């Protein structure tokens, strides 16, 4: 069996490498430094902090909020296992880092900054984070009542709500602040019902599923953290505008939970909150189709056992769906026979990410892991070139790469930003999955681990 403690410890550490702004003194690596300290200067605000999205240095607040919410979800479900591993403190520190940044992006009730950095310009430069802000300006982008962005504002509300949920027992003052910001951002999103202003992320993180599942997503997290039934009532109200499986009348089920489509996770949380069969059927339709099949149709699988939804961030999809299987299979209302099927599914997907096919797909872990992730700072080029140096100067511990194709084929290639891609959302659900696997199978993390 694989060391799920070591994997978990590193999958969490991966986020330290993504940090932007003035780093705290408690960081565990010696190669990341302060960066992009002027973020927000163009609008008179302190918009520093947060995570760089992927191997670039743009801060995209839609996938960032998604990542924070999933990280908080891991704590919510597997707090005790995360403490026993000794990594709960690090994971909590990262959640607050992202949420602190979301709060700074919300200086007024109906003004939310959703992006720092221009996508096209930032991607022209292959330079480390500590040098990026000298090469090109980093403008701030915002939405308001006249140019609204309901998807991203609702997504950030979910993140702050989930943050308040896990910080309420340790820092109630901080939890109260996050809740206040979440309900404001929720009201902002619900009032505008539009993405007319969400324009800086076009061609990078444009959603087509709609902001309504983001509303149910946020409404459930607000209720779990605050108990205000008003936001549970609003969550169930917008279920009828979730995506529907084509050629049917079911709630969509043949995709997966991801930064673009959160109605999957929303259905799981609403099932646990309300115990209604509407949500239980929807999530069980999804997890059934992803395992044994539903109505004679089944998600594609590679011969080596990987659930292969699509070629873009395939492992992000498998590990994330696997995490949902963990949470639901551990639920008391889950049919027992379906529980064993779902959890065996989760272990196989986890083991595939860790090296069941013959090689780890987690940088710096296991056998023959990827060594050339499409990541500017870990590569650390001295001349604006992906090819120079020919080896990464730094190890991007814990990063889950895009993954192999449908025939289990994969090759290291710093230039392939699909197969060798890494990103915040790729590791989000992965943490939750490993937390469960550690709880069940153990495997001790590296003591005193430093990068
Ligand atoms: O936005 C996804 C991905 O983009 C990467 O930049 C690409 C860019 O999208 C493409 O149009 C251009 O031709 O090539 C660059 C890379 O050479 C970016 O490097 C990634 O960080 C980002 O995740
Ligand atoms: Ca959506």
């Amino acid at each position: 069996d694989y060391n799920y403690g070591e994997a978990l410890q590193k999958a969490i550490m991966f986020y330290e490498f993504q940090m932007s702004g003035k780093l705290p003194d408690n960081i565990r690596n010696n190669w990341r430094g302060d960066s992009c300290l002027g973020d927000g200067s163009d609008v008179g605000l302190d918009l520093t902090g947060g995570w760089f999205d992927a191997g670039d240095h743009v801060k995209f607040n839609l996938p960032m909020a998604y990542t924070a919410t999933m990280l908080a979800w891991a704590v919510y479900e597997y707090k005790d296992a995360l403490q026993k591993s000794g990594q709960l403190g690090y994971l909590m520190d990262q959640i607050k880092w992202a949420s602190d940044y979301f709060i700074r992006c919300h200086p007024e009730k109906y003004v939310y900054y959703y992006q720092v950095g221009n996508g096209d310009m930032d991607h022209r430069w292959w330079v480390p984070a500590e040098c990026i802000d000298v090469q090109a300006p980093r403008p701030s982008y915002k939405v308001d009542l006249s140019n609204p962005g309901s998807t991203v504002t609702a997504g950030t509300a979910a993140a702050l709500a989930a943050t308040a949920l896990v910080f309420k027992d340790t820092d109630p003052a901080y939890a109260a602040l996050c809740i206040r910001h979440a309900k404001e951002l929720f009201d902002f999103a619900e009032t505008t019902m539009s993405d007319k202003g969400y324009t800086a992320a076009l061609n990078f993180y444009t959603s087509h599923s709609g902001w309504y599942d983001e509303l149910s997503w946020a409404g459930a997290w607000i209720y779990l953290a605050d108990g205000d039934e008003t936001y549970l009532e609003k969550a169930e109200k917008y279920v009828d505008k979730w995506p529907i499986e084509s050629q049917t009348t079911y709630i969509a089920y043949s995709w997966g939970h991801c930064w673009d489509d959160v109605h999957y996770g929303a259905a799981l949380l609403l099932a646990k909150i309300t115990n209604k069969s509407l949500y239980k059927e929807a999530i069980e339709r999804h997890l059934d189709y992803w395992t044994v099949g539903f109505n004679g149709q089944r998600v594609r699988y590679t011969p080596k056992g990987l659930a292969h939804l699509t070629d873009w961030g395939v492992l992000r999809h498998a590990t994330t769906t696997a995490f949902l299987a963990c949470v639901y299979s551990d639920w008391s209302e889950c049919p027992r026979e379906k529980a064993n099927i779902y959890i065996d599914f989760a272990k196989k997907q986890a083991d595939y990410a860790l090296g069941s096919s013959g090689r780890s797909y987690v940088v710096g872990f296991g056998v023959n892991p990827p060594q050339h992730p499409h990541h500017r700072t870990a590569h650390s080029s001295w001349c604006d070139s992906q090819k120079v140096p020919e080896y990464h100067r730094h190890v991007l511990y814990g990063a889950l790469v895009g993954g192999p194709d449908a025939s289990d084929a994969y090759v290291d290639d710093i230039g392939n930003y699909v197969t060798n891609q890494v990103a915040c959302d790729y590791n989000a659900g992965f943490v939750g999955l490993l937390a469960k696997m550690y709880e069940k199978y153990g495997g001790n993390p590296i003591p005193n681990f430093m990068a």
